[PDB]
């Protein structure tokens, strides 16, 4: 595989997939056992452990839909992977939306071309996997993990002089990021699993901060919630 | 309200959405108490009756995402209805799709023009509301009525020359309807509550029809799932 | 046929079609000779009957470029029709477009997808056929029914937050309904032909409303404009 | 006026618009008494003149939607011209378009990105002024000339490797030619009145050419006719 | 060839394009031995002369994409002309761009739909032949000639109420004219040479016209900088 | 700034950008004296140093348009960079193109839906800065190093069913990488100097690998043209 260097079996049937490399070596190594790296190709490091007795891997995938698509490329076609969780974070653009909520993602809009080149005058919806999308919900539930259920939007620029946001807001879209149509699409086309889970970074709109403390706690829910959604 | 002929509190905060007008007098006079036909505008029959002693009304839609804009547009606004649930069915395009499946829409693809005039560069994915597919999902399981929770594909043109359902179910796409795209873009859009349940009229791509029996129970279940998920 | 419940045969060369399946039964009723009814399936309705010895038929279409075109096909392709013709009516969006006028569409305009998805990057202008067109227009002059010869904008959205139609006025489009671009693209397609002819229901951008009095005359010259343009 | 070198009054209220400057020459000095060269610049001649004793003007337009855009536009905006008639040919694309046949064109499809710069996500259908229309059809009837009324195809590119007019055909457009679509739309969008005639230089999908004795015969029908359309 | 009435030879490997036939005329006889016109068809007229004992030949194009499109199509299928140089004018859209200043094009930008077309979602961007680039560069740097190296935008309308041009001038680019990006298209498709030359018309943006004496002169050194960047 | 942790002045004028931070990392170590590295978040380092006397600094992009697009962006905005300049590799598209070469873009292609978001109907050509062009060039020819100068693909999607690029070849343009459009259009934007050096690492469409040593050798190249069409 291109961009990863790993050999056969050294990467689980379940990756974590958080766009910082760094989160990716923070997390194997707070919350795994006997943790192996198996990718520095490019600095994107990918890592396998082991939780509660089981296999899970936490791959980096970079920032935007190019960048991800690549690494969940990859991931499938080369490594055989079966279930794909982006765990990352967004900027919220509604207000009921709030800081210490954990939001999984049924369904992602975009303003990437991604999906326009393959398909034409198609709005395809992408979709998370729902057996996933339950377990996350109800290992959030079972230890009272404030959750919320809806859509985000993946955008292309961060910086964005023709944001749409406000617009998006209005019909209930809950968050901004940048990877999970792209997650979605190449998950459901290979007959694969995926789930975006994420945290609020900031509220983008009503402008305000969101503090070290809170992101620490929330980002702790998110991987709590990713792992047991599995085990 | 110009296409609907009631008045002020003659229409419930749960709507049931079959695309015909005579399933609308079907299910109301099969499974509601104390029926009362509220509007004759059109041949667009809607009822209010009751169901385990709580309000509940039903109206036809219409085929397309124009006719159905049109009702949800005024039982929101004109109405102030809270939740809305589409009970139709589908063409499955989908070997693993069985007829006996109870499809919940979790959102929806589109050739429809609806969100790309709003939106113009941006996919808008429509989302379902979680609470009410949970609800759903939960009543299916715990009387084990058979179900799948994914996407559709919400098209325009019934015949259709430019088909893109072969591209559309390798990315996991479950069957064709005419209708959710609208149901749930303009419900999210007012802050309300929608969901699109469905049915297998057929397989499209491998050809097969599905007998009168087989859509006489499925249709049954979908009416019980949509009252019970409510209750 | 899918969506027609009738006989070969039982269907007439000439369709009239309006909207509401409600002023498909007024029209062949208060019209037409040994009135038959040949589709109840959906509730839209149509009829075959006789107009001065010759055999006329009456089919409800729904209200959408998707609707509509699911009738038009069915007619055109199971029972071989060959005259087409829209009567229903329209907003007027330009100020000297009459109450009293009876507009016959040239052409017309769309935010619907249905072209641009077999299409792509071709703006296709559908096209009334011209004949029953020269005839339609004969039948109003030779009666001095008052009549306007230009285009309409076939509309997706009753209710539109992103209404063009300020624009397409000022372009000479006379009316937005939701019907013709569907009927002349399916007809054309086909070798068949077709002619919406329209009435003003309201005036959309000068907002002032038309009345019963005057609905009831315009309509009735609409019915008979279309049968003498025939006959 | 930037394109045209002539004076207050120098241009009648009926301009007729042939492609070649060189055919405008041949048509005023064949056609009209008392003749004036009023523009020189760019070698794109425009001529007044006398026909039964009222004025005309000719004045060529180049080839494509961007170059007659400019003369229409300053023709309009700049000498107040009241009707507009398009006088040349195009390359039949149906079998039943006959060599001698002479076209009226209702509207006009296009690959021309004029529109959607406009308008966006609508199809603009232009549209002939229907009462100019009339009169060049009555003109044509009276004296037996030959006369179709369709639409036609306003290309971009003569020469096409991505040509769709197959698939234009099969929707019973006539023919193509890369004028109309403009002028019936500048026509329109200032109030004014547009009209192309066309005569067939060849049939373009079944390959043949037509004579030279055939295409002097159909080009003087289709002055003749634009002529007494008028007087 | 449809379009150019010369003969096998008739035409040299280089071919300078300015819009106008009649500058066309000019340029030749101003500055070309032995000169001779090969074609009158259309009034767009071409020569075919001698620059420093070297065969050189100058062509009207006609104004707009569609136009050049037919002329630089017909002398690279019929006359394989290898070096293709246009050289007219253009409103500057930037204030640092002097009414002195001498513009080579590296690419242009355009709302025309020509290669949306052939492309559908990707921006093509055309792109000038860099030899020939370079040698018009030098040519004007070892003479001293104000040059400047940059992008424009090929327009469709040259009247425009939806004009883009101030968003296009904060991106760097240097004038609007209505030829370039047809050049470069159908040039590089044929793996042959070509570039634009032009000098500043006007200021659009900032209004304020440009003295004929003005237009002398950088027009005298744009045919300057052509002739040498070849001989 | 967000994504670069550096403080006022730590960063040059001049940035070169590869898009593997391990590159930059080892770029900086190799060719620069007194070396600090700036930025240590998400594992994108970036480094300061001096070569020749002058300060120079090389900060990682990321892969994909998205992902340079944030530190371009923030580079212009928040470190009042000057000069920047894309030093990576491409996919060969042509035959052409040798092994040994090295590309320097004029322009860039893209489906990438940036520009479009931005510029709706518009197909916007990104543009080189051609003072920094000129050098680059000046400085291969000088040293006799291979050089290419033409147009690039920016693509969004490394593994692409709906590759294009077979079109695009024939077209002239000479590789695919996934980052210049970006570069060229934001730096344009913001009134600063851009370029793309890049080098080949492989044929795509002839399928061939090139081996490491003439990896080796055309990346030293291009660092060195990079450096010295600076200094
Ligand atoms: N567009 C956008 N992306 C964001 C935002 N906050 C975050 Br964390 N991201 C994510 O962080 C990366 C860029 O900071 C991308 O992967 C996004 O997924 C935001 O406020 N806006
Ligand atoms: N496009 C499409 N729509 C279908 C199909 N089967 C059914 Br039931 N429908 C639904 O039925 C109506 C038309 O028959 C529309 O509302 C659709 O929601 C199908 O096989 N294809
Ligand atoms: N969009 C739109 N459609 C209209 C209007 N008035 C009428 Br009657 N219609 C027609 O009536 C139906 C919806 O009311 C559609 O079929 C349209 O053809 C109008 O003011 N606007
Ligand atoms: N695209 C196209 N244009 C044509 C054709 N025949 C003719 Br005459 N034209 C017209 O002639 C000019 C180019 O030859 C354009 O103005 C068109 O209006 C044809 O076969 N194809
Ligand atoms: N759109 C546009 N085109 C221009 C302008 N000035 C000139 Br000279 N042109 C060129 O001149 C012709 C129309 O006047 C076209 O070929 C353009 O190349 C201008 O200010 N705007
Ligand atoms: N799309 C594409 N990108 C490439 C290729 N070879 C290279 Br090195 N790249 C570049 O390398 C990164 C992905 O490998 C992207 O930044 C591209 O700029 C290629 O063959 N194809």
């Amino acid at each position: 595989s291109v961009h990863i260097g790993a050999e056969k079996g050294q990467i689980a049937d379940t990756v974590l997939l958080p766009g910082d490399p760094l989160r990716a070596k923070f997390i194997a190594e707070t919350y795994l056992e006997n943790v192996e790296c198996y990718n520095e190709v490019r600095g994107m490091y990918g890592f396998t452990g082991t939780y509660k007795g089981k296999k899970i891997s936490v791959q980096g995938t970079g920032m935007g839909v190019p960048s991800i698509s690549i690494y969940v490329n990859e991931l499938i076609q080369s490594y055989d992977v079966q279930n794909l969780i982006r765990v990352g974070s967004c900027g919220a653009i509604r207000k009921d939306v709030k800081v210490r909520d954990v939001i999984l993602a049924m369904t992602s809009s975009t303003d990437s071309q991604m999906n326009r080149v393959a398909f034409g005058s198609v709005d395809f919806a992408p979709c998370a996997d729902f057996e996933l999308l339950k377990n996350a919900y109800d290992a959030a539930k079972d230890k009272g993990v404030p959750v919320t259920v809806g859509s985000v939007f993946t955008a292309d620029q961060f910086y964005n002089d023709d944001s749409q946001i406000e617009k998006l807001a209005k019909y209930g879209v809950l968050g901004v990021e940048m990877e999970t149509t792209a997650l979605y699409t190449l998950a459901a086309k290979h007959g694969r699993k995926a789930l975006s889970i994420l945290t609020v970074s900031d509220h983008v709109l009503t402008g305000e901060e969101t503090t070290a403390e809170e992101r620490q706690t929330t980002f702790h829910d998110m991987i709590d919630v990713a792992l047991h959604s599995v085990s």
